[PDB]
């Protein structure tokens, strides 16, 4: 009743490019009033496993997103799978579909929806991630709070890479970062 | 509570540079021994609101500090106001100041005061942030522990560029890190 | 549940690189329900690490510390890492009793195998960028790894390297945090 998570196994739940072609691993913790998250991608066919920037040379980034309800149910338009998604029971997930998680959704008065007024840039936090483990195949993880129309809450993850890669399996690192809570 | 915060709005807090030029958006969350913390810095007016050091190639960083008694009280001299500084109560604050918080302090013997003995850098956290959000524009936040005089704990935020920037408003995305609770 | 695993927080050597007590390593780990919330420094006080040189040593870049723990989450002597210090926490310092079990602070099986010849992936791995001596200009790359050591149940490794050529700078570090998926 602590954790919403995706199960750390290697079948795959989201779709980027065609269906089920990746394993978003991802792990979220309430410790009160933040949120504290943990998060891992394996892409395994289609177009964005391999990357070769030779062949391909504008195939430098990708999104994933993860939009929810006003009861912090995931909604089915999200990249991730609806059947992936829920409170940890062991090393598996719960029988049944979870019916509320407010107390896990980002803080709409810190991380406002688009609107007229000024936007501020602390909905976002970045990090660096490795392809492979190797520390010469950096990839920048963008992550950016409440800013999808089509939900009361969302959470999504940019993927993007300056350098031209020849032949690189996208599968990588894993990164911490923490959100402040809505309840 | 297990929260102290600053509240999630955006109204100043925080004085730089002149009085209330800035909202500084820190939340310190208990986890037993250790402390979670999540920062983020909107400046508003002033000298550090707009930066061109085309113009003015002097201004590149500055300090905000916290300054806390035997209690854990703040001290009016901190540059965040002793108003809002509080255990969270939904998206607000207790009513009442709040009069012990030892618990939320930096301990010292993990971070000592100034003395003749060696002086440790593991005192001091570094993270980059990115001004409005754009990855070509980060800057650099160190955070230290108990090292200013004239209180019995510290914590204070330095932030610094290295980058020529024209232009640029100094509001940032979000750093998490944490640090080892006095008790 | 909620406690606290630590080397406690002094500065008395208390592990072991390239001889005897030659290093401090401060490690705290602390359970977050199924997240463990880690927080970690280094300060080599002697030996080959404790002063570095790259213009008369070009070839001293990198160094490893090893954890390695039994089926109840209990450390083995042939880790880096004294077994003297590490335990649970009590005020500033240690309860009186060696521990018991700390199944609940150990990395998760099976988000973290352990080697195999089934494909080994990335996520089993952390990087982090540490400064020197608290000076913005001197970085070095910790990686941390969980569960890939042999003869153990688990696994905690830090790999610590540098690509600058540094001249006589002392390595004691700054702290990182990250976050693991606990076993139970
Ligand atoms: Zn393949
Ligand atoms: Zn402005
Ligand atoms: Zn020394």
């Amino acid at each position: 009743t602590r954790t919403l998570w995706t199960t750390p196994d290697t079948s795959p739940n989201c779709t980027i490019a065609q269906d089920k072609d990746s394993k978003l691993t991802l792990v979220l913790t309430k410790c009160g009033s933040q949120i504290l998250a943990n998060v891992s991608l394996i892409v395994v066919a289609g177009k964005y496993h391999i990357i070769n920037n030779k062949t391909n040379p504008k195939i430098k980034s990708f999104t994933i997103k993860l939009l929810f309800n006003k009861n912090g149910v995931l909604l089915d338009n999200s990249n991730l799978g609806k059947a992936y998604w829920n409170f940890r029971s062991g090393n598996s997930n719960v029988s049944t579909a979870y019916e509320k998680a407010i107390g896990f959704m980002p803080n709409l008065v810190a991380y406002p929806k688009p609107s007229n007024s000024k936007k501020y840039a602390r909905d976002i936090v970045y990090g660096t991630i490795y392809l492979g483990g190797k520390p010469d195949q950096p990839a920048v993880i963008k992550t950016t709070f409440n800013q999808e129309t089509g939900c009361e809450y969302s959470i999504t993850f940019n993927f993007s890479w300056s350098k031209t890669y020849e032949n690189v399996e996208f599968e990588t690192t894993s990164f911490t970062f923490s959100y402040i809570a809505q309840e």
